[PDB]
């Protein structure tokens, strides 16, 4: 799957 991190 795809992964996104929004700090
Ligand atoms: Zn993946």
């Amino acid at each position: 799957g795809s992964n996104q991190n929004n700090f």
